DNA sequence: GCTGAGAATAGAAGTAGGAGTATGCTTGCT
């Protein structure tokens, strides 16, 4: 219908995007922050947008994220106790007299409003089933853990419960349903989390494996809500996703029968599990790559799945009780009109003979996974559709279709190698250096002057990339100590090669103290590096490894890699920072579009630069600029973050595009000025040197 | 001793101590 004017819809320190024909809008803020008071707004019929109530507010703002307080913790205590916790605030758990603790007892408020680790439970064994525990932010009603007992979970006001709200102690000793959690509106899952939590609970760990039965089979049904952003560009993103899913599931030595359904308003059936080619993975793939478009009705799609399931006669077919069914539904709307689709799930469970016994519940033979995309997804319907299994997650909510692509990219990249550059698998028990294995700390003990602390990047097995200003010719090799993988041991250096065009002595008699042009250095290690879960390389620009990371054809030029990694935009980069012996990922933006000159202009607030006539004499084409308060409140770099890699996170891989070189003001361990920018060396501009010096490291430079 | 109308993060109308994708009701007159 009619549209609204955007007069004043902007948000303090954030951006917005118009969904659904401009009739709705979502607010997006920076990492750690959430848009306040509401994330979304629609266009009214009165011309204006939705009001922002919390008490009308005129404009919106981005405000820091808090992690919830444990409503209660049975049979033990936790501390520090507080009503809310800021980001990166740790809490520890202990239990009472004679109880045993399970789960992570040193949790930490992550940047996403969730606590690190898993739910702490203090149990003894005084019940048939185990103590189901209280996930942080919930409230459990019930404390008797005998057979056939129930426990109910409640979420605070304004929060949506994902998981089971009622778990019964089943025959066994395992609980029913899945552990619940409370979800805010802005809360999204990261493609790493989705990939890991889907792979696990699709498979079992012996590498993983898919557990079918003797003379058993698997039917996989892919349902796609192609009435919105999912079915755009002829299902291109969803096509990539499902191709990689089919490949990854085929890599497990199983040949499942596939069914493929799209639905905008009516269900369109492309592949049916009855076709003899329904198990031919590449026939299914070729049929998928040719789906096309063309009110959202989901019940019809689930009924098409049910018709696939149902049999041609009263007498059963052979092997009905040995087939395992998987229903992967991808949607971005799901306001369940046209009917209530839960009844279809109940009819399905009736047909599979699930939940009709006590010794044969058969819950292993039906898995339902739901991938919601965008803010307009109904967190309640998707959770009602999906399944609930102990220690398993089946509901996911991601931000764009791009993140949904990155999910399956990450899934495909899982079991390739340890030499795969820029690969990090977010695990369940991951430490700091598990998540930044390329990181390398350089320490230089300078006489009479501050101990220089720099960072680095492991670009190959013998080399480490850093910034040249960390070193000097006075510094002997017995004062430079490099450490990778977070280990005490310092490494043995062969030679530190500086760029041939580097000189910090300027431009000295011209009135400029520091000249950081071509501020890159390569440390050649004497020994070799042993790649592992803690040491791994990072991708470099204009190498075939980065082309394979960007999912591009081998006939791609270095310029194409440039315009894919560094376009004329506000590219979202990141780096890693030392914070009390901890490695934190700080997320910044590279002003390379229309704000580039505004970034470079703020270099006159820098020491010794306040009287330079031409600012292009100190900020050369070899520099990328981050920082500032536009379009977002970028975090700044530390004195010790110097030399570290400036990373771009694309297609679930990490590509280094810059080396942290200098900053306008040094205020890091922190009101902060808006001219506080940081400048990094563009690795695309020092490429001949890198190619010449790393020609024998098997990087396959373009 | 009532409220047959409108409000309300959208917003029809019916009349409901209603409902509602983060929440979730009052007018005025005696």
């Amino acid at each position: 219908q009619g549209s609204c004017s955007l007069e004043g819809v902007e948000i303090k320190g954030g951006s917005f995007r118009l969904l659904q024909e401009g009739q709705a809008l979502e607010y997006v803020c920076p990492s750690g922050f959430y848009p306040y008071p509401v994330q979304t707004r629609t266009c009214r019929s009165t011309g204006s947008w939705s009001t922002l109530k919390t008490k009308t507010v005129r404009k919106a703002e981005c405000r820091a994220i808090h992690c919830p307080r444990p409503h209660d913790f049975e049979n033990g205590e936790y501390w520090p106790r507080s009503p809310y916790y800021n980001v990166s605030d740790e809490i520890s758990f202990h239990c009472y007299d004679g109880y045993t603790l399970r789960g992570s007892a040193n949790r930490t408020c992550q940047v996403n409003g969730r606590w690190s680790g898993q739910t702490a439970i203090c149990d003894n064994g005084a019940g048939y089933c185990s103590n189901p525990g209280i996930p942080i932010g919930t409230r459990k009603v019930g404390s008797q853990y005998r057979l056939e007992d129930s426990v109910t979970y409640h979420c605070s006001r304004g929060l949506t419960l994902r998981g089971s709200q009622r778990r019964t102690c089943q025959e066994g000793g395992s609980w029913s349903g899945t552990e619940p959690s409370c979800q805010d509106s802005f809360m999204y899952d990261t493609p790493q989390e989705v990939a890991e939590a889907f792979l696990s609970s699709l498979t079992e760990t012996i590498k993983r494996k898919i557990v079918l039965d003797p003379s058993g089979s698997m039917n996989i049904y892919l349902v796609l809500d192609g009435s919105d952003s999912i079915g755009a560009s002829n299902f291109t993103g969803a096509k990539k996703c499902l191709v990689n899913l089919i490949e990854k599931v085929a890599s497990y030595g199983v040949k499942p029968r596939y069914g493929l359904v799209t639905y905008a308003t009516y269900p369109k059936i492309w592949v049916k599990v009855s076709e003899a080619d329904s198990s031919n993975a590449d026939w299914v793939t070729k049929q998928l790559n040719e789906i096309n478009y063309e009110g959202t009705n989901t019940k019809k799609a689930l009924q098409a799945v049910y018709s696939m399931m149902s049999w041609p006669d009263d007498v059963p077919p052979e092997g009905w009780n040995r087939t395992r069914h998987v229903i992967i539904l991808m949607t971005d709307g799901l306001h369940n009109m046209g009917g209530d689709p839960i009844t279809v799930i109940d009819e399905i469970r009736d047909l599979l003979y699930i939940g009709k016994d006590r010794k044969n519940p058969r819950e292993d033979y039906l898995d339902v996974y739901v991938f919601g995309v965008g803010p307009l997804v109904n967190q309640v319907n998707i959770n009602a559709l999906a399944s609930k299994k102990d220690n398993e997650q089946h509901v996911f909510k991601v931000k764009d279709m791009e993140n949904l692509e990155d999910v399956f990219y990450q899934m495909i990249d899982e079991s390739q190698s340890l030499s795969l550059c820029g690969m990090v698998w977010e695990h369940r028990k991951g430490t700091d250096y598990h998540k930044q294995p390329w990181q390398a700390k350089i320490s230089v003990i300078r006489p009479s002057k501050g101990h220089e602390s720099c960072m680095g990047a492991v670009v190959s097995e013998y080399f480490v990339l850093t910034a040249a200003h960390c070193f000097t010719v006075d510094d002997k090799e017995h004062s430079i100590k490099v450490s990778v993988g977070g280990e005490k041991r310092d490494l043995e250096i062969e030679v530190v090669l500086f760029h041939p065009n580097y000189n910090i002595n300027g431009k000295k008699e011209a009135g400029i103290p520091e000249f950081y042009d071509y501020d890159v250095a390569l440390i050649k290690l004497k020994n070799k590096l042993k790649y592992g879960q803690t040491i791994r390389p990072i991708c470099l620009p204009c190498t075939e490894g980065t082309t394979r990371a960007l999912r591009l054809p081998p006939t791609t030029t270095c310029q194409q890699q440039k315009e894919e990694l560094l376009p004329a935009q506000d590219i979202k980069a990141l780096f890693v920072s030392e914070e009390e012996k901890k490695l934190t990922r700080k997320e910044v933006y590279i002003k390379n579009g229309d704000k580039k000159g505004s970034c470079e202009r703020d270099a006159q607030y820098a020491p010794g630069y306040d009287k330079v006539k031409d600012i292009s004499e100190v900020v050369t084409p070899r520099f990328l600029c981050t920082g500032g308060v536009s379009p977002y409140a970028d975090p700044n770099t530390c004195r010790g973050d110097s030399g570290g890699p400036l990373i771009v996170h694309k297609r679930s891989r990490f590509i280094q595009v810059g080396v942290i070189s200098w900053g306008v003001v040094d205020v890091c361990k922190n009101q902060v000025p808006a001219h506080a920018r940081d400048f990094h060396i563009n690795l695309f501009q020092v490429l001949p040197w890198l190619k010449e010096k790393l020609q024998d490291e098997d990087l396959g430079f373009l």
